[PDB]
């Protein structure tokens, strides 16, 4: 998935009620170890029985069916940016969240020592600087990655706020070793909601953490 | 209106998702001052740019159009009990809370000093101790006194918790000085949702602070 | 119940969308003899796996938990006036209807000839017209007949239209033998949803229909 | 589309609720000539202004962005499978139904003589049958091409029925007569939605129909 070219990045200018891509990433996203599904609901999902501040319900909706069944009587780690506003998951559920991927194999992933990945960083096309970002898994998902990015970015450089933000384009690249890289587009459409906009951790891209690497580039204005 | 005959109160070991009860008396109720409405969706409710923790709109249904039109314009106090599953407001509105009635005029209802109100709690019908709680308006509504009473019932003698009740039944009984005693049940029917539970609050029902009693009755079946 | 004075009927000419009161009414409605319910989502409603144009199950909202298992395990016959908009009912259907009460036991209700009931209607304080409607049931729902008389005087006399009524206000008026009058006002609020509105009906009111008069009061303009 | 690997086509026989694709395509597809759209809720939608039997608004998602804003302001026709089951269009709007993709220019894309088009049908690997389908429009979406032989081979062949189908596993292949072939699984995933099904229209396909060909595979259990 070679670059985007300038014109195909979304204008963070165009976009109405931005501060909602703003509360995904303040905020702190779902994390729990070594637990099981207890139920889906369509068959491309999993539904956990695990509990955090405002759910006690969480879905995750992976790539197909056939992904989901893998998962679905495996014991996980999860790690993603979850969702309430149109988090559809059990007729009886009052209190449940909703994420897309950010699902792994718990047996064996787990790293005694955590890995530090270097975050290069560039702004109006001049590298600015760099941050580490760390990781306690050995095959981690592009989504707990890209949140750990963009919450540094944010309570460091004001990346987001509740409301306009001080850059006008934004992405972040994922180079893993072995293929094809792949980015994500910071800002959403003019006229968006975070359960559409978040389909970008739907595929549940897991990569190899101590390989990979991590590029970001931002435009101001 | 008649007190419960004790076939009529709600039996907690028969309600399902019981937890759900707990939330909402167990955190913070939404609280603004001097705030007027911006917006409406149907002719019985009203839409306030406000904000908290999870939220930045909130809309109240009030009891019939007349009354949401009674304080359209008004500058008015808000305490309620809100809730998130099932709360619609706008198509464009992702961080949404809802409530019924709690609203009061704010110009002229403030108290310099707080009024104590003494609260007389019941167990397996013997008087087995009081508390007080407080309110900073000369009219309040009875969900403001509602919520305090459940709020410290809750965490001290166990009211409700994440799971069952110590008790089997509960009411809270409230006498105007000028009229009618009324009451509401502690626990829900079997099968419900907070929203549906909470309508108890729709009549947005305000009680003269200074002359009004509360009673609670609870059994421990 | 007490007549209602002119100052408490819903002028139509206030009426956003008035055209969904329009299509309850110009529709058919929704019936089923001798059924069982399979089901319920609340404890006020009852669940029934039949079958109609759009739908595959239907959901009728009672008065309370009473009325809904006092009929659930019995054979009803099922006549209401259905909507799909906000109609929940489970996480797997597709395709719900929904009503409110319309629910009558089966057993020995059913008349061999028709039961026909003159309908006296009143425009501008003038009753010069009568017509009939007819019912199969010794013990109808006020809804039943209230739609039979709407399904009437929309087809032949406009009372709506896909768009504005030629009618400022209007009421039907039930006038039992035994018991009190009670009556429905034609209109809703400015802005409402035709869930909301057919509430009046979900106190399954029922009537003999041998003995029960029906009067309806229009005014022009 | 590569040609479906024999284990990536979905089977039938593991579908719950395959009557809500059976009513998608034995029921009318909704169909309307030289409409311009009105507005829109998400940047990658179009709302029309247009009705049919249970709607009087209707909602496209198209692609993305760049895809709305093609078809805005323009006078297109549309055709297309539409679902009403969480179908969501405006906050205001009771009679609602959507549609993915089914945009195509109005001007000069019309044809004196319906273009009739040959269907290749095998079955089990032998070619049993073939049957005419026919479009007025010279590039037509695949979504009309592929409703016309699924309405067709639902009536005469047993497709679909309510309860389950005739056959196995069912693709229909479209061959473009320059670029790249593609398919679509005439089965959904065991538990699905027809608004995530219906999501192989989104990218609004559309060929020339003088020269594309239409071929179908089926196999029975």
């Amino acid at each position: 998935q070679q670059d985007p070219d300038p014109s195909q990045l979304h204008r963070s200018s165009l976009v109405k009620n931005l501060q909602n891509i703003y509360f995904l990433y303040e905020g702190d996203p779902v994390t729990h170890e070594n637990v099981k599904s207890v139920d889906q609901l369509l068959s491309h999902d999993l539904i956990y029985n695990v509990s955090g501040p405002n759910y006690d319900k969480l879905k995750t909706e992976l790539k197909n069916q056939e992904m989901a069944t893998l998962f679905k009587d495996k014991n996980v780690d999860i790690y993603g940016v979850e969702y309430y506003h149109l988090c559809y998951l059990c007729e009886n559920a009052e209190r449940s969240a909703c994420i897309y991927g950010g699902v792994t194999n718990h047996e064996g992933n787990h790293l005694e020592i955590p890995k530090k990945i270097v975050v290069k960083v560039s702004i109006d096309g001049i590298q600015s600087l760099s941050f580490d970002i760390e990781t306690n898994k050995k095959m981690v998902t592009a989504q707990e990655l890209d949140y750990k990015v963009r919450k540094y970015t944010i309570d460091n450089k004001q990346l987001y706020t509740n409301g306009p933000s001080k850059y006008e384009t934004g992405y972040i690249k994922f180079i893993p070793k072995n293929k094809e890289s792949f980015w994500f587009d910071f800002f959403p459409e003019p006229e968006f909601t975070q359960s559409k906009y978040l389909m970008i951790y739907k595929d549940n891209e897991t990569l190899d953490n101590k390989t990979s690497q991590i590029e970001v580039y931002l435009t101001t204005k």
